[PDB]
């Protein structure tokens, strides 16, 4: 549902904070990495990165290119 969130530290450092248990972290937990991957599949999207660490998603069926996971409303 929504157990993790993205916040900025005192120096603007990006860290993922769990509000369900009020815990803090900096590395995306597998459950947070396994969901987006599961939405990708359903529509036919893939995730990859560039030489500059640029994360880009593309659809091998329509040859589409997006710089971020397309919004997937409640199916």
């Amino acid at each position: 549902m929504s157990i993790w969130k993205e916040a900025k530290d005192a120096s603007g450092r990006i860290y993922y904070y769990n509000t369900l248990t009020k815990k803090s972290t900096w590395e995306k937990p597998k459950e947070l990495i396994s969901q987006e991957e599961l939405l990708l599949r359903e529509n036919g999207w893939k995730a990859a990165k560039t030489a500059d660490g640029k994360v880009y998603y593309y659809n091998p069926t329509t040859r589409e290119t997006s710089w971020t996971i397309p919004a997937f409303e409640k199916k």
